[PDB]
């Protein structure tokens, strides 16, 4: 019992119902929540264990060593993998403030890249959390079925019928998607920042 | 026990849960699942009615009236406007194929919007796929805490102390994000439509 095997047990029960009670995470790790608590002070802090767990993955540094659009692509996509994973978890850590010490140190280093790029300070928490926004959806989407609209019509030439006959099949329908709403918004950001002089 | 009414209840157990059963929706609207089977058959059945609860105050029908980004800025907004009075119901919308036929016609408008607009049918449904990635985050953002990040330092003129507190405070915070992320977005597409001819 550490807060590894905490965080392990706690994101397994939210993959499974979107949420977890303090209770029912020390009866799977056969203890008592009071020993939970001499490692995690309440549920804020093991939901910040679990942010922690599902967070690993994304490397903010990234913004360190690249332009930041091109460290924006690489988070971004670290980003999405690592939520696809855990789509039922996505709920619960888009909703709770972030305390986690590893995820503030991403974003110290976004808001450190895009400052260094140019966007002006009042405009960078804006710029992460509307990319943010996409990337959950994306997580979502990845998590979808391949085909995600069935329509039922006996018209042809129709704009609907036509643009899902035209789009890709597959893992390559969400993946087309997440592509062109990255490049779409890569493309919006550089328009904030060229209006910024 | 109409349609409506299965509609009801099964969307409020979602609300709770994120999920329904079949039994327990029965149960709540005192009936066997018999019952719920002539109005609607199958889990399907029932996903799409929520589906169709929750999407119901969506026009599409302003891609008819308006130029495709005036149009797609007041569908996004009605869009995120839906989803984020129900956020717990976000995983599971957007992880089952849509075969609403309110939704399929909201799909039916923005694809005849976008075709009209000169995006070639191969992009149409990546560019509204897109969008609701983008859509379905904002919605989980405008339901999540008006401080989503809460950074303990003791440095003053690092840049997430500073982007932090030169942002929007209370419910301007997730407005903000949404409003600059949907007007990147928009120019990002528009420069997909540059590029097209």
């Amino acid at each position: 019992l550490d807060r590894e095997r905490i965080a392990e047990a706690a994101l397994e029960l939210v993959d499974r119902d979107g949420d977890f009670r303090m209770p029912d995470l020390a009866r799977h790790l056969n203890v008592q929540v009071s020993s939970i608590y001499h490692h995690a002070k309440g549920r804020a802090a093991v939901v910040e264990l679990v942010r922690h767990r599902v967070v690993r993955e994304i490397d903010g540094s990234a913004f360190e060593r690249l332009p930041w659009d091109e460290a924006f692509s690489e988070w971004a996509r670290s980003y999405r993998a690592a939520f696809s994973r855990h789509p039922t978890a996505i709920r619960l850590l888009a909703t709770e403030t972030v305390r986690d010490p590893g995820s503030l140190s991403v974003y110290h280093s976004a808001a450190a890249g895009l400052r260094g790029a140019g966007f002006p300070d009042d405009h960078i928490m804006a710029v992460i959390t509307a990319a943010e926004n996409f990337l959950l959806g994306a997580a979502l989407d990845a998590a979808a079925p391949e085909v995600m609209i069935e329509a039922d019509s006996t018209t042809t030439d129709d704009a609907l019928t036509r643009a899902l006959a035209a789009a890709p099949r597959g893992p390559e329908r969400a993946e087309q998607a997440f592509e062109l709403g990255l490049a779409a918004l890569l493309a919006g950001f550089h328009h904030l920042l060229q209006e910024c002089g």
